[PDB]
């Protein structure tokens, strides 16, 4: 029995490729898909974070929809303490990125009357009056509901749908009153305090970057975060408002645009051009559009990002039941697998790691599934199509990278070793989706952390001083990657790896060697 | 914003096909993927079953792991009452099949000290002793657990892992004592009564068809069920035993083999050729094999069933969260869409329809998702592959079927209408996975009910008596299909459809306008 | 072994398709590529023409660059006598088409002085060219007359001039007041009334000369089936020919001959205006560098296949058979690769008009074309042809359904009932392996069907029936008998039958066993 689905890899049709997928064909040790973990009460402590990292966390996500700067500053410090606790052995050190997820133009309800911790029951068919009068902002109940978007009545009409609390409650407007927004409860259910509101289709006029988002983004610059997940990006100019707030100081912070409503889907191309990457934010997306269409937008966005060479993240509810249970549902297992099969660079955990009872188990499961799914990719067709859908180029670095990927398929390489200052050389390889892991050796700490955005890049940070004679410094960076691979089980002595290097001291990568492991 | 993802249909690469998927491209009205609903307390009533059918239920599954013959007989009559409640309008009548899912070689624990509602906590690292002694069968607690598999000790050894309650609790064998199988709790969890036990990697020597299974199968023959879902099929031998029990009286009942353990995957090809169809039984399968590997087995089995032209069902936890909530998670929506993309003929609901609070909404969600995913199939590549990975016939019906599918892709027709007595002609069309719905006109009611196992077949049961003129009896059945398709919104007057009939072998194809 | 290269037919790659081509896999009896023969002194006797027909000739080409109307009228008369000599058995009768190949804008030298002897032109020698008619019968090695009075306006010092199928080349050395002056580059025996090419000159001769008008109107009176229009440079040339043919000749097919650089460059607009194309490699290889002709041939055949219009590969396919009874290996290669390229027809000129082995050359083209037809990689060809979209047109959908079915059941033929030919043409455009037996009652339809690959046209002279169903079966049975007599299939084989249903067009396909 061959390993890593290599028998299905040789199938001449996609149908026969499926027929050959073999549960007794073990995957390789390396896992190429990045795992982004939302950090929260269940995962904040240094000790848990050390375990989170050992279980495979690549990026810590902080959701500024909730929490104070004090809280998030402590979280980040704990993330950094846990991460740096492994620095004592640079062979086994893994950089861990920090990601700031903005609140964005959220609409929220007020507090339920009383203590504010209660819920009230909305009954199917009942009337619910929405009010903007702040006298009710802490007096919400089943008859009068307050919410924080003051211009709501200007963007809805009789017949407009309104969803509350993750889309669990639906209302249809039946009167725009003088002091009222009168609705009927279409889907009833329990209503707590400060729940999310979606106005599907409505031209919501909240700013893309609010005064609160400006504070969080500046805070993110001060805290040296590696990326921003910008909530509710509707258009290319929304990305500009994030970018100008990040300013010159934040010029190297990646802006991942979160697509979560119909306008963002419709304007995806202009958004993708303006962004450093994309998040398929399926939570709001499946409220904003019919939930049965989310997989279309997911596959469209992943496909276009692979085509553009830009990082794409699949997010929200992929292991949801593991908030309460130690094992995932069969739908959750196949959802993680299919996100990798679609071509997602990273997958994400929100409540599973932020507040659930089984954060470590959830991280470990994404690790296990992604590694199985990575072997089950039909590389033959994928690589054929990525080359064909790619231009011809005067760029030798492009030609070197595609040559390296092609060679790595031919000799079933244990890795592709790339020396890179900015990441670009490693990113160029990853865009061709080799099956071998891409060990990117860099001395730039930010490059190393940001590399998790790209499928297959295993970033190793070299802290050794620069060697005189650049020939000797190229070696002992290759050798550093050789020792990481052996220590991690990616390959052993006598295996073949591919090594990408330049011709002199950034963008001079032009040399591929097919090199045995010493 | 075009229709039914036809822009994505035109793409020259799968990557560009993905890039072209369009949330503003609306699917056709017809939904090709069959929906199987497990019936239970939440869905047993004639009132609910009528709504189940209205929401899109095609097959009623009865799980004989639980319940009595008297109980199941009442469920079955309710299904037929609700189904026939629509039989007065043959233009809108939908056949509903009945499926019997056997118990099979299940292992169960006993009752917690007291009731079936009591639970105890099992703590990580604690000792738990398993007993086969019936003195303990109603005195299970945190130290002693009874299960009903009398021979378990001759099948495990020290170091073996034992899973309880959907694999949520795991134990490791530490000693094989004289009266007690003593284990250490590995995964802690609350343990109730009568929970399923799994023994991955053990040669479980329970009979494939037990004495309970025989009387359930004979009952199914008496009750005129359309198909059997046979649990824990491990080898072709097991299928033959089910077919033997069904006997001559049940020779037309379809046997779907449920693949839920390692041996059934390893022996899949021989199980498939012995079987009429396959169920990817993901619940147990995910406990028997590492859960991260299930999608491999799912795609392997769907691919091989597509290759063989046999029905395949994807089952278990597709919309699990809708047992308690009125909308699925995003993983659940994705799971359903991807099963259809994978090529499954049918998708299934178990707890969502049997006992949860939103059985109707779960059926409607599978209906909505399946239909969106059917349009998102990359038919260009799929039709090319099914043709190449298919033998050369000499069979005139096979050639007519593939030509009809080819023609239907060319003239983007509203349906393929086929007159079939046995179903075979429609099955041969469905095996090539046309985009267009297949309206199979039959007078055989069992053919009508069993047609749901095949993707795309909309069975319509002609109740008219036969006309003397065969040429006129053909037109009467064809025009009945035209009225069905117009009443249901599949196409309208002037649209183009494909019509498959015989010469008094289904061997003639007509491209005709809807009148 | 397998037959008709079916083992190579199911290869997954073109490379493996080549690897499986098998000299021991014999082809089917039917030959799909049309054979066009230039009728001339070696081939216009009634008795020879009978043997041409029996050897495989489908179209008689008459080259109006030479001969008088009276001479050509007799040739047409003899062709029709030979052809109708087989009408006494309607089952073995093959329609034979008559094609009129125009003179077009030719340039010709005058007569060698007497008495058509030849003079030797020597490399390096001087040769004066005159336009003075005083010299038109006194050409020799020193002075040569030609009939293009405006030649001095379109050439210059340095211009190259080619005489006698490009075998003799001259370079212009001065333009005198009278007598252009020239040096011989390639020497050779110069005979009388030889053809002249001026590659890259704006030769302003009319597309349709007064002589062409007479010849075209002669063609109408003689009821010819098609016109091969020489030296078509642009769409408006095609329009000129069509206008001269006018209303009386409106059913005559116009095949444009692509013979120079301008015709290649403007190919698309010429193809659009034309009924089909001839790759006139003789002139074309003088007008453009000979090493580029295969580029223009493959381009033109590819675009004609893409457009569904007939294309003829012509000139020097079996040249050495003018004098020897066997072709060279390049000639065998040339014919095969023309068929593999996709040519609807292949042509003979001197091999049949004036050579010593006209029958052997016809038979060689028949033998090669049939081997090459089996070697076509139909899997790729059909996939790619299909990939061009699904039009509402139900005749198109039926045609592609029939071709797909014919691949599936390896049918002995596709039988098509057609008045105008169109349904049969639509089938041929998808290039089935099986022969297409087009049953028509129109004799011109039957003769023009030869322009489309694979159409074996049969002329039904049985009377119409009042019962449409009976009239269909009569014509289908006639095609069955034709196929049985010709060895295409036999009792028990399977054929595909394309018909209309109650005439109102071709929307019915049946997969039918041969009785
Ligand atoms: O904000 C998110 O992550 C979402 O909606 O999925
Ligand atoms: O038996 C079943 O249905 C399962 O385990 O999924
Ligand atoms: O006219 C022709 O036959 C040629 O030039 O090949
Ligand atoms: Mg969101
Ligand atoms: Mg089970
Ligand atoms: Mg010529």
């Amino acid at each position: 029995i061959q390993t890593q689905q290599l028998h299905a890899a040789m199938a001449d049709t996609f149908l026969e490729h499926m027929c050959r997928l073999d549960i007794d064909s073990p995957p390789i040790t390396a896992r190429n898909t990045g795992i982004i973990c939302t950090i929260g009460p269940a995962s904040r402590s240094v000790e848990t974070l050390k375990e989170m990292i050992k279980s495979g966390m690549d990026v810590a996500r902080l959701n500024f929809s909730h929490g104070t700067h004090e809280y998030h500053a402590e979280t980040i410090k704990n993330v950094r303490t846990a991460t740096e606790s492994f620095a004592s052995d640079p062979i086994l050190y893994r950089p861990v990125a920090v990601a700031l997820d903005t609140k964005g133009p959220e609409i929220r309800t007020g507090l339920i009357k009383g203590s504010g911790t209660a819920e009230v029951e909305l009954k199917k068919g009942a009337t619910l009056k929405i009010t903007l009068d702040n006298a009710y902002m802490e007096k919400c109940d089943e008859n009068i509901l307050w919410l924080d978007y003051k211009n709501i009545c200007k963007v809805v009409e009789v017949g407009s749908k309104i969803y509350v609390d993750d889309g669990l409650i639906s209302l249809q407007v039946k009167q725009k009153g003088a002091d009222f927004l009168v609705t009927e409860v279409e889907n009833g259910g329990s209503l707590g305090s400060k729940k999310g509101v979606n106005l599907p289709g409505a031209a919501v006029d909240l700013p893309a970057v609010s005064e609160k988002d400006i504070q969080d983004l500046k805070f993110g610059v001060e805290q040296d975060v590696d990326m921003v997940f910008a909530s509710f990006i509707r258009k290319a100019s929304d990305v500009h408002e994030v970018r100008k707030v990040l300013g010159e100081k934040g010029k190297n912070i990646k802006i991942i645009s979160k697509i979560e409503n119909h306008e963002g889907v419709r304007r995806f191309d202009e958004i993708l051009e303006a962004s450093d990457g994309i998040m398929v934010a399926r939570g709001d997306l499946g409220i904003e559009i019919p939930a049965e269409k989310v997989f279309l937008a997911q596959k469209m966005m992943i496909g276009r990002c692979n085509r553009a060479g830009k990082p794409v993240i699949c997010a929200t509810q992929m292991l949801e039941s593991m908030i309460k249970k130690p094992r995932p549902t069969r739908a959750e297992g196949s959802d993680v697998a299919n996100a990798v099969l679609d071509g997602a660079d990273c997958i994400m955990l929100s409540g599973e790691t932020a507040k659930g009872d089984y954060p470590l188990e959830a991280v470990r499961m994404q690790h296990l599934i992604a590694r199985e799914a990575e072997a089950a990719i039909y590389h033959l067709q994928l690589f054929e199509e990525l080359r064909r859908l790619a231009p011809i180029t005067s760029d030798p670095t492009e030609a070197t990278a595609v040559g390296a990927v092609e060679a790595s398929f031919k000799c079933c390489s244990g890795a592709i070793i790339v020396l890179t200052k900015s990441g670009r050389s490693a990113h160029q390889v990853a865009r061709y989706r080799p099956r071998a892991p891409i060990i990117a050796v860099t001395r730039n700490p930010q490059t190393a952390r940001q590399a998790h955005l790209y499928r297959g890049i295993f970033p190793v940070l070299c802290k050794d001083p620069v060697q005189e004679a650049w020939a000797e410094d190229v070696d002992l960076r290759v050798n550093f990657a050789m020792n990481v691979g052996k220590a991690r089980g990616f390959f052993k002595k006598g295996d073949v790896v591919i090594v990408l290097t330049g011709w002199r001291p950034s963008g001079f990568t032009n040399t591929m060697r097919v090199v045995p492991v010493p």
